[PDB]
């Protein structure tokens, strides 16, 4: 019977797994500040729609960071036989319950934000419906069959079998930004802009899913709060920096996104 | 461990809570009937489009009192420390249970129902993608943050915080509803109309975040049956009549609005 | 009191009920390796889009399928005073618990690849996105009310209100395909071919909520295991078939709906 409030004090007395969280509410904030004062000059309805879905990317961030650190949106969760954080505990003060910290909340949220990051790389590379929806359709479903990993709690297998279909959903999203969009850009003329968030965005994404296998969820070697500062690294790059660079180019090049 | 079918005997038992409740299952279910009559006569597709995202506004809401009149949606949760109505128990049936009735239902199903009442106002008004792509995504951030904090137990700061999120997405859907569409309306020859729903629109918009600071889950001034009729008659306003007064538009402006 | 794990045990030492499942995680899983290699080909974008659109539902069905072998998205829920199913015990664990064995994770994933399946023919029917958009919100008002009518025990009377109304969102649908996109195929030059998908489509999906009636869900004459061969049946026409014989036709005329 744990309750929502020992969770937020455990993530409390555990200043690695805290500051993780509690940094990037602010971090997120900030960043969101200064993307509306950056973007007030924008006038190109096309322009502004590339603006506002890159700045829902960190608005969706603060809203999952705080559901986590509240407690909200975090589980203890008692692994399947086999597992290696099987036989673990906890303690969420004085009381010891078999099982993990699970922070389920964050691949929740990510169907919400990755999409918002696609649909901002899609307009700017000229992308066509078709290819808009093919990307942010497996996004999702690569996000929501994480979650599932994460709360299979059943069977060793099957939380591995989640995994794998996850990574196949990947690919597709890795294929439209390396493949697809990349020629897309060209015949919109923001291939320049397009190479740099594209090469980040790969990079930055790519290490979700090897912290995943580390973190307790996965093999269990990295700590809760390493695994934490590692995602919320990852966040940091692959959501703030990342808006900064493109909103940074649609208030200087409106022009060329415009129409 | 409180029961659904305890929540369902709560909700009847208590005339104020029964009434609320019960009442717009019967108003939804008639207002439907009433709006698929009254547009039968409509052929072009923008206007049907219209039509269709403005009776989904009275599908979500009976399907939305359902879920809460039979309890599935209703819980009992103990509010952290030091906010008002910590320590209140609630009583199902014979038993005396420690906490609050949350009807959580509401604030997720506004989530599926807001947009739509959205989706028709900006059509009605002639408005761009990136204005309605604005609306309603900082309209469902708006739901589903409010919906977060009555559902965060864990502090009582963390709520108010989640609550403060919510308020700042409703002013942006406030500005575009307020600013940008009340012009649009004027050049799509829709704003007598679009005035007269984008007052009852705000004025009845401001309520809900007004009710919710002073029933149970804020300051707790005003008992569950008292808020939850507060709500419903918000309801009865913002959903029912103002979808007869834009569909009696409507069929009266198909070809206005036809484009 | 009921474990995942119990739940994911009491599925396997349960013949019936283990194949039902792990049988569609299987073909699901060959119906999208199939699928991918038949549009290899494809190169309209419009073309593409029907592909993809029908793709996802075998997606979307293999992870479904994993959430109910998981265990997942399945539980035990106790029917009303009234149910035929009431006073039922499922015999899980060890321990013998109380109520019915509820999957509700069937009814959480249609919302997903039902409007799928509907994009896809609103498509090839050459549909205006009015129509497409009326289709697939009350495809899923259907589907979620279905899932909460399901998830609701506290009366015997809400469960078949919520079906009802899911019901009258299902008429919405089936007079969208009889009616409106029946006749919007023949100016698309996707006549035969979507009246033939769509017959293939209205009987298979209305064996689901004759299939919730007579299952424990409902009038409760369909023991779970049976309850889940019936469904799992049905998606395989439904969903797998489907969308082959849809696959196939889209990649002989490409040219027909190639369009914008
Ligand atoms: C629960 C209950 C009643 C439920 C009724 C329902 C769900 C009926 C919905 C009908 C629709 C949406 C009709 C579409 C028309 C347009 C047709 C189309 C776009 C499909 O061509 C139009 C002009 C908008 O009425 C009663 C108690
Ligand atoms: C779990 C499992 C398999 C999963 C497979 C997945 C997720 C692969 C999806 C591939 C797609 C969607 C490819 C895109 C093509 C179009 C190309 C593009 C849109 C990217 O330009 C097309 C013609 C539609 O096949 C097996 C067991
Ligand atoms: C703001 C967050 C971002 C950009 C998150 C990206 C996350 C991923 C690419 C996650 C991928 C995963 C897999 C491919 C396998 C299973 C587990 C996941 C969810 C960690
Ligand atoms: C049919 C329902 C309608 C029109 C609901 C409208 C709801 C709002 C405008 C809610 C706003 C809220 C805030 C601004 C602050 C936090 C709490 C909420 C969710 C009550
Ligand atoms: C892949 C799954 C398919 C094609 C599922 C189709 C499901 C339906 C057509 C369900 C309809 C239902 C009703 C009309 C009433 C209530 C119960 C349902 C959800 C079984």
């Amino acid at each position: 019977e744990v309750t929502q409030r020992e969770l937020f004090e455990f993530v409390l007395n555990d200043p690695l797994l805290a500051s993780s969280l509690y940094i990037n509410i602010a971090l997120a904030g900030l960043s969101i500040l200064l993307f509306v004062f950056m973007t007030r000059g924008l006038d190109d309805p096309r322009a502004k729609l590339i603006a506002v879905s890159t700045i829902l990317v960190p608005v969706v961030s603060i809203a999952s960071y705080t559901g986590l650190a509240s407690g909200l949106t975090i589980s203890v969760l008692e692994m399947p036989a086999g597992h290696f954080a099987e036989g673990s505990s906890v303690m969420l003060g004085g009381e010891e319950v078999d099982g993990v910290v699970t922070m389920w909340g964050r691949y929740l949220t990510w169907a919400l934000s990755t999409p918002m990051i696609l649909l901002a790389l899609g307009l700017l590379a000229g992308s066509n419906a078709t290819k808009l929806f093919t990307a942010i359709t497996f996004d999702i479903a690569m996000c929501v069959t994480g979650l599932a990993a994460a709360l299979t709690t059943s069977s060793h297998l099957m939380r591995w079998f989640w995994y794998a279909i996850s990574c196949a959903c990947f690919i597709v999203v890795l294929y439209i930004l390396l493949v697809e969009w990349a020629q897309d850009a060209k015949a919109a003329g923001t291939a320049d802009i397009f190479s740099t968030l594209k090469l980040l965005t790969v990079v930055m994404w790519l290490g979700y899913p090897i912290v995943w296998a580390l973190g307790v969820e996965g093999v269990a070697v990295l700590p809760v709060g390493y695994t934490s500062w590692a995602y919320s690294a990852l966040d940091i790059v692959a959501k703030y920096i990342f808006a900064f660079l493109l909103l940074n180019y649609l208030t200087s090049n409106e022009g060329v996104v415009s129409g």
